[PDB]
């Protein structure tokens, strides 16, 4: 699985973007914690649980809190560009064992 940043385009559905995010306050990162099967984000493996969302459209989320990121993902439009980077090592600290 590539570890360099990846560009994914999502088309918002009648339920949102099809994934959940985990994070916290500013700086802990925004990570994909769940991807809905058949949802807008289920794109033949292009997005992965454990991806860090580096940005959404023009909005940098590397340093955003969870509350900021949630707001940005909802105001992102019907066509959404996600820059994702696989970092399961960093993500693992958010996921209960």
């Amino acid at each position: 699985i590539p570890r360099e940043p990846r560009r994914i385009v999502i088309h918002r559905g009648s339920t949102g973007l099809g994934f959940n995010i985990v994070g916290g306050e500013g700086g802990e990162g925004i990570f994909i914690s769940f991807i809905l099967a058949g949802g807008p984000a289920d794109l033949s493996g292009e997005l992965r649980k454990g991806d860090q969302i580096l940005s959404v459209n023009g909005v940098d989320l590397r340093n955003a809190s969870h509350e900021q990121a949630a707001i940005a993902l909802k105001n992102a439009g019907q066509t959404v560009t996600i820059i994702a980077q696989y970092k399961p090592e960093e993500y693992s600290r958010f996921e209960a064992k």
